[PDB]
């Protein structure tokens, strides 16, 4: 029952949320200070200057019938019953020309639904919902705000600058709440965003208590940042019980956070650093003047003032406030949505304007065409085609005209804030959107001194896979990555360094392949023992002060030295099958020399020769034409691979045996010194039985050998070093045939 | 302007969706033919009882005002203002005393918040919506049907008796659609129940064109249950669109879909094997005599039967049908929420009739205490407190009596339905729902001819992680799985076997452990040399036809056989210190044996005895006498573990040769042995030659085992035949010692 009413020829009419909801069973609480009295007041203001202009109306008198929400859409419907009783009865009054708006989009909606149904055209500030934009059931609504599908593109893309990709949402409940949300899930997929969780806030069926969602926050500590879609109801509590606790996060608010510094009183430090999104507005310089000039005492046409003065200023009319100072810059600060409530009004006043300059051009008054207002002709074709600047605004860009689109909608420009401190708190604008994100990250004051992260899984490992949790798997150094999602082998003798994108360092040893380069100092140990063997043969070619014959085969013990460092022309003579050849003649060099002094010398014939001394010399001289023929492809490698991936094979100049051609090598060059160890095999004279004796050690290191010749990996060094020690045991026969002479020479 | 009003002394309000909604521009369209006039006539049926009753209410009678929603919140909100026009302007008419309300959950809600500023009484039939509950809300409102919030759990646990958890929803928009949904989520989280996709559907801004939403399903393949929360108009629409790309998949809806058999005309094979929800109910058969009774003549109180006449039967009043029969069995079925109806009606009857039995006790007719009625009164006393059996339905248990509870509700009994075919089709109740799922498996008809199967990851390989998709990844046999999620390590020389739940399968063979039952099969094949030895020793005693002394060196090449044979009392005897100086002396045995022969009989002394004699068999004793302390602990094992798990140690009995003591005990019987052969070593006697050229192979032997003594894994095996091979070559020497003899004896 309590209202304003100021009679006139055209009669407006107002939704405001001027008293905050109640607990419980009361209908409403306290009074709303800043979306309430003062939005109020601005819409009294520009009353005010539209009666006092000559351009605008200057025939007729705008009223007013400002009625209370109390922030509750069922209250909502039944205060605006009084803008349609007059209309509904007429068969045997105030006519309402239009209504602005409600704050709250569930109360928009509500009254939009019954406004239709008398044709009576509503304008609403700060009504932002995607879902009032479906003109074929609201017919008669149109706003000065842009929708929420554009609050939900500029929050996506503060997500994407920073590579926040794992996050949590919360949302109210009502329509500003899940539509809000349902838009932002869409925005968020077409940039490759995960959603940790999603809950609801409210106060009916929902089973939060404020409580609830911070455990449930708080469960999932990889998502370190929150976006809230919420009123302002219950982002007050949400801060309120996350202080309790004493968590803390980082908040990415929408507009019905806004940039109030009452939502975060007594709890600022859960919300510092926190980011808010609030609509482009630039305040009126004219309402400061007028609100400023306000007292209990002049403003008698205010129903809820005094209210509203005793709550300010904690006084009574508990102390008992005469000559106390009116409101002034001290304690006072213009909301952001002023802006947009002086031009609601003035849409209106334009609309009628056109209206009466056409139906009566002849009078300023209001002529007997205008005594039936018509609903659909004043929307249609006159309010949603208006164009003008904005009123108290000096012109500051594109945002200077008031004007619909094809919906009934704004433009959608928006600020970015940040909480910061000075002990004091305080807003501070740092980016900007219209049609792109365009921030300063140098100004803002995150929450614990770093830019935070959330992503769900952490980054020479695979990880395989949901676009945003993955698995760090390493793979053996055998196997490099292919992609970075996958790696599956590598090269054999090539060994993969750093990233393993490809299979890079190639390995000279592979088992196929010698790396060698310590073999060599292996050799330079060995070579030593086989210089002794020189050096002994050497002593006892001078202890000879038939003489040639027994030089011959110091020769070839001596080339067994030279043949072991060059087991030569190539740093891997055992490749080719000439090599095998070449390092063949070489052993049978060596018996070929011993069997020519043991009977081709010894006269002719106890029990117990040109043509055996041709037909023994003949095998060697085919060794040796057939390792001749094989002059050319000496180099190449040997051919030891192993399952083992490093495997290096380590040997003089590289390993070099032409793999199966040195197995065959080796056991030929055993026949052709096996010819003079048969042939004097069949002797079973003093001097057989040191060729006797020196035959028996030759089996026998023959017989050590044969593992050294089918063992390698090292092993092969080892089995080389039996080949080696074979030469030296030959020499050890040439010092047996030293034995086999005289002394005293 | 088309609607039903009987006068009578209390009238009754009424809202039926009669037409079905618009296609486009067009308010509402075709006449809907089941849930249309067949629940508007069921109310006319009751009505005409009511009257002719003489218990309840007779002396006053019963008025209707029947209206039609057009299945529209926005055309619902236009009718009912005729319920509330009277009562609005009273100051300078039909007042109803209560409203059956509608069908939609959206239009109940849109008029309940219209007639609570009224304080008219409103029962729902067939609108079941967790969030009508709020009583601090809808403070006017009843129903006789249960709420979604049992309609959720009825779904969440037949898609858990079936292991159903990889699931897919889709949900309508308004108020039955995401409340519905919202509540199933909850009851799905409580039974790990994971959900692939979320769709929605409508008529506005929400972008599928039910085209989208059928690719959409198609995304996840995994998913092969669709569970929906959809209205009627919805449903038809989904099955066509999924006709057309001809997919198919299992479909279980809620109570919008119901069990009707026109949702899936034209469509049935994409909706055969369907499971259903549906309210329980038991036809009134007293009204299908009233119904197969009516015709366009007889009935003219129905304005929408024309239009309903002509729809049903495809005659007009193309062809123009007199003699045509009226509705009966052959194309009539009466519909399920039939006795809800009836139900409702009769709530309005019994709490008006006590409001007139208390206020007018005197009188049946309506006393001057009527003039007025109290909505507050007879709602919040008289509405919620009734009780009484239900009328034409037989009493069927606990069902037939019609109450509400604290909040206004109904009793949340179900039942489950399923698609079959016997080329007709038809439903078939094979489930029902009391607080506990009870179905019958064995008839249902599934879609392809088995139950679906619908997990996100498929099940001796370990299994990590969301509770529903895993990654089945095998680990390797030397690693047994602690726990179904982990598989760590094993046991040594366990071999885990079939589940590797622990580590089974002990494994006598672990390296340290000797597995051995092939060694002895190669002892055998070994064992024909030795013996060939003690054979080849036999024949050359027996050629002897000092004595003793060549015998007793032959039983220590002869006990060779044996020790190889035992290398004893145990199957493993290296095992103990004992052992090791056990077979240490054995072989040094057969060495003194040797030396004692070689100048213990040769007489005294080219250039080159008793204390000699005396200390080199003091060595043996000392040997001896150690291992004969060690006659206890003989048995034991060799340590041979390797890297590689598999690593059973193939020897005779087993592999024993107490690890490192089988190392110095093969060290310390060459020095046993060593003794002998260093004594003959000072001799550089044609005896002596022959000792000096056995001895001369003895270190030529022992160099080739001292490979094999550091030579293992088989290799051991190898290394085994070894000392097999020295006792052989030692048995050789014995052969030199038969020809350090003399023949023609
Ligand atoms: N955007 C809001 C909406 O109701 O649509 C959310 O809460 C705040 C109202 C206001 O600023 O007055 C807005
Ligand atoms: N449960 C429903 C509701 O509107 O709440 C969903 O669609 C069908 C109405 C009917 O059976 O008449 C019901
Ligand atoms: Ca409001
Ligand atoms: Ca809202
Ligand atoms: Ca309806
Ligand atoms: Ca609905």
């Amino acid at each position: 029952r309590r209202e304003i009413k100021i009679e006139g020829d055209l009669v407006l009419g107002g939704l405001f949320p001027i008293n905050e909801k109640g607990t419980g069973t009361e209908e409403c609480g306290r009074i709303n200070e800043d979306r309430g009295i003062q939005r109020l007041e601005a819409m009294l203001f520009a009353i005010d200057e539209i009666n006092k202009d000559n351009y605008l109306l200057p025939g007729v008198k705008l009223g007013v019938h400002i009625l209370d929400t109390c922030s509750r859409d069922t209250y909502a419907l039944e205060q605006s019953l009084e803008f349609v009783r007059a209309s509904l009865t007429k068969v045997d009054p105030l006519l309402i020309a239009g209504v602005i708006g409600g704050s709250y989009s569930s109360v928009s909606i509500q009254v939009a639904n019954l406004l239709r149904l008398f044709q009576i055209p509503q304008i609403s500030y700060a009504s932002t919902s995607a879902k009032l934009s479906d003109k074929s059931r609201y017919d008669y609504f149109a706003r000065t705000v842009p929708p929420d599908f554009y609050q939900a593109k500029a929050m996506a893309e503060i997500l994407r600058f920073f590579n926040w990709t794992y996050v949590s949402t919360v949302a109210s409940e009502g329509d500003y709440g899940e539509t809000g949300i349902e838009a932002f899930e869409q925005e968020a997929r077409l940039r490759n965003i995960c959603i940790a969780t999603a809950e609801k806030v409210g106060r009916s069926n929902i089973r939060k208590s404020y409580d609830s969602v911070i455990r449930e926050l708080l469960q999932k500590p990889n998502a370190r940042v929150v976006v809230l879609f919420m009123r302002s109801d219950d982002s007050r509590e949400l801060i309120a019980a996350a202080n309790r606790v004493n968590a803390s996060f980082t908040w990415v608010a929408s507009d019905g956070w806004g940039a109030q510094e009452s939502i975060v009183k007594g709890s600022e430090h859960v919300a510092y650093g926190a980011i808010t999104l609030e609509l482009a507005s630039h305040p009126v310089r004219q309402f400061d003047r007028y609100f400023q000039s306000l007292n209990p005492y002049n403003n008698h046409r205010n129903p809820w003032f005094r209210d509203f003065w005793e709550q300010k200023f904690q006084c009574s009319l508990n102390h008992r406030c005469d000559k106390h100072l009116a409101i002034d810059s001290s304690n006072y600060e213009q909301e952001s949505k002023i802006m947009f409530v002086v031009n609601a009004v003035y849409a209106m006043a334009h609309a009628l304007h056109k209206m009466q300059r056409t139906l009566c051009p002849n009078t300023t008054k209001l002529c007997d065409a205008m005594k039936i207002l018509d609903g659909k002709k004043l929307y249609k074709e006159y309010l949603l085609k208006i164009n003008f600047t904005a009123p108290f605004n000096p012109n500051k860009g594109a945002d200077s005209i008031v004007k619909f689109d094809t919906f009934g909608d704004g433009m959608g420009r928006y600020n970015v804030f940040n909480l910061q401190q000075t002990g004091k708190y305080s807003y501070l604008k740092v980016g900007h959107w219209a049609e792109t994100l365009s921030l300063d990250v140098d100004s803002i004051h995150w929450s614990r001194n770093s830019v935070p992260t959330s992503q769900c899984s952490d980054p020479n490992e695979m990880k395989n896979m949901d676009v945003c949790c993955w698995i760090c798997i390493p793979c053996e150094p055998y196997e490099y990555l292919v992609d970075e999602f996958t790696c599956m082998d590598c090269g054999p003798g090539q060994w993969p360094t750093a990233d393993l994108s490809g299979c890079y360092n190639l390995p000279e040893d592979y088992i196929k392949w010698e790396d060698a380069w310590a073999i060599g100092p292996v050799t330079i140990a060995c070579l030593g023992f086989l210089c002794t063997c020189i050096v002994i043969t050497v002593f006892i070619k001078h202890n000879n002060t038939a003489s040639g014959r027994e030089l011959c085969y110091i020769l070839l013990f001596g080339v067994s030295l030279s043949y072991c460092m060059t087991f030569i022309a190539k740093p891997s003579p055992v490749i080719c099958a000439l090599r095998r050849l070449g390092l063949g003649t070489s052993f049978a060099i060596c018996y070929s020399a011993l069997l020519t002094k043991t009977n081709c010398i010894a006269r002719i014939f106890k029990n117990g020769s040109s043509q055996v001394f041709i037909c023994l010399g003949l095998i060697l001289v085919q060794i040796v034409m057939v390792s001749v023929w094989l002059i050319l492809e000496t180099p190449g490698t040997r051919r030891y691979t192993l399952p083992e991936k490093r495997e290096t094979v380590i040997l003089k100049c590289n390993v070099k045996d032409s793999s199966m051609l040195i197995s065959l090598t080796y056991d030929v060059v055993l026949v052709i010194l096996c010819t003079v160890y048969a042939f004097k095999t069949r002797k079973c004279f003093n001097e057989a039985k040191f060729i006797g004796f020196t035959m028996y050690t030759t089996c026998i290191i023959w017989l050590a050998f044969l593992p050294i010749f089918y063992v390698t990996s090292t092993t092969m060094c080892i089995s080389v070093s039996l080949s080696g020690f074979v030469v030296l045991g030959c020499l050890f026969a040439p010092k047996v045939h030293i034995v086999l002479f005289q002394p005293q020479k």
